[PDB]
């Protein structure tokens, strides 16, 4: 990528470290593969464990972040989604969102750092190579600024996330694949095998607003929020979409994906379309009449991000600022940046340039 900011030299940082991630061994793969090349590059840091839910997420609401130059974060999408949250629940949410952020990939879970790792120019590795890559660029103290995504839930809980919502097919690996966390990344495709065999359809219903149809007018009473930016797209969810969304018509789906950057994983290049624009997010989605043969394919070509040159005629993507979904039946099984979130029915606009991490 190109640097719109850049850390000092000499700078100290913040290590957020969960000893758990990594089959228990990322503590280990720092002080061997991260901490020799942060002594090179006048980098200091002060490890802080984290291997407990919402642990990360209450001290960065709590830190003194003056005292650091860059808070990195290693373990994988899981903790990034905690940290930036952890910021943004703050008072003073509007200055502590603009602390530099560094992943750094632990196991399983590390697509952020594989979108990272894509735009500084590297070719598509995994595990040791990654991590050494993403370690890299933090030596290389380059800065980007990235969209953020604010949702919103059927009980009123507002959340960010970072890279990801999947709703259907994605989001059931995603928590069924949890059972197979030892064997690493390859049980996303051990899990899409089985689902795929066993495969489902899901009903409900999606709206999004498209990039070309964002005018200068704004719904007149948008949600109110508690606290944070106002996302001004966006209306209660107890009211219907305006006139302007996309409402589809489709019904039945294999899977939805709203997605802020290119990786899905470390081998999983979803997006070779290009980087978003700021304020923009991919939008994937799969209507139910694909064949299991076809969507394995689909999965396959991913790896090298050859799966847009099938035209499958039930795969559609378009950039979006915001979107809709609403699973019919009971409550629908979401992953939120890699993470299990249920709720009756989800929203969400995309902001941009709203946080900073390193980059090539
Ligand atoms: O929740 C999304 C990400 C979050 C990360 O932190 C962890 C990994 N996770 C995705 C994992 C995953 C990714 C893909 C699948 N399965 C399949 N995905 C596809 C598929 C086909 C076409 C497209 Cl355009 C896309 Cl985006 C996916 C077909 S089968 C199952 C699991």
């Amino acid at each position: 990528a190109m640097g719109s900011g850049v850390l000092p030299r000499p700078c100290r940082v913040l290590v957020l470290l969960n000893p758990r991630g990594g089959k228990g061994k990322a503590l280990q793969l720092f002080r061997s593969h991260v901490q020799p090349l942060l002594a090179e590059a006048e980098i200091s840091f002060t490890l802080m464990l984290t291997e407990r839910r919402n642990h990360a997420r209450e001290l960065v609401r709590s830190e003194e972040l003056g005292r650091w130059d860059a808070l990195v974060v290693m373990s994988g999408d899981g903790l990034m989604h905690e940290v930036v949250n952890g910021l943004m629940e703050r008072p003073d949410w509007e200055t502590a969102i603009q602390k530099p952020l560094c992943s750094l990939p632990a196991g399983s879970g590390n697509a952020l750092a594989a979108s990272l790792n894509h735009y500084a120019g590297y070719e598509q590795v995994t595990n040791e190579d990654l991590l050494t890559n993403c370690t890299l660029l933090l030596c290389r103290r380059l800065l980007s600024p990235m969209n953020l995504l604010s949702l919103h839930t059927a009980s009123g809980l507002r959340l960010f996330s970072v890279l990801s919502l999947a709703w259907g097919f994605i989001a059931d690996v995603d928590l069924e694949s949890e059972k197979y966390r030892r064997l690493g990344e390859m049980r996303f495709t051990l899990g899409t095998f089985l689902r795929l065999a066993a495969l489902r359809t899901y009903r409900g219903r999606l709206a999004y607003l498209p990039v070309g149809r964002v005018g200068s007018k704004t719904p007149a009473s948008p949600v109110v929020v508690q606290q944070g930016p106002v996302d001004a797209h966006l209306v209660p969810l107890e009211e219907p979409v305006p006139s302007h969304w996309t409402v589809v018509p489709d019904e039945d789906f294999v899977l939805v994906l709203a997605l802020l950057h290119s990786h899905l994983g470390s081998e999983m290049f979803a997006a070779p379309m290009g980087r978003c624009a700021a304020g923009v997010m991919h939008l994937f989605y799969v209507r139910a009449g694909v064949s299991r043969a076809m969507l394995l394919r689909l999965f396959l070509a991913m790896e090298k991000g050859r799966h847009m040159e099938y035209e499958c005629p039930y795969l559609v993507y378009v950039p979006v600022v915001a979107f809709r979904l609403e699973p019919k039946d009971g409550k629908g099984v979401f992953a939120v940046d890699g993470e299990l979130m249920v709720s009756e029915a989800v929203q969400g606009q995309v902001h941009p340039n709203y946080f900073w991490m390193v980059s090539g």
